[PDB]
């Protein structure tokens, strides 16, 4: 099977803004899980194809990574704050959904959200 389309990471019809809590998240926040050793799996949308995950596709409907999730942020696709926190998870989630507990990719996603939920917690108060 083909691999879907990608989600989208701009649309002409939403409106923008820029928020404090935004720009954290854009500068501060994905900045720093980027950089990350295990953050490589995520920084683009799962290729079922080229990793051989016939039954990805068919297990996860709701897709995300966090290559969407820049995008989305530098294209001022998000109004609020909350959209990019649950992306991230989607993210998360899907990944220990999909996998087994135990499983390589899933320490790698777990040491990841550890760092994301620290990061969260210093998330500066909206001006």
């Amino acid at each position: 099977s083909m691999n879907p389309p990608p989600p989208e990471t701009s649309n002409p019809n939403k409106p923008k803004r820029q928020t404090n809590q935004l720009q954290y998240l854009l500068r501060v926040v994905l900045k720093t899980l980027w950089k990350h050793q295990f953050a490589w799996p995520f920084q683009q949308p799962v290729d079922a194809v080229k990793l051989n995950l016939p039954d990805y596709y068919k297990i996860i409907k709701t897709p995300m990574d966090m290559g969407t999730i820049k995008k989305r942020l530098e294209n001022n696709y998000y109004w609020n704050a909350q959209e990019c926190i649950q992306d991230f998870n989607t993210m998360f989630t899907n990944c220990y959904i999909y996998n087994k507990p135990g499983d390589d990719i899933v320490l790698m996603a777990e040491a990841l959200e550890k760092l994301f939920l620290q990061k969260i917690n210093e998330l500066p108060t909206e001006e």
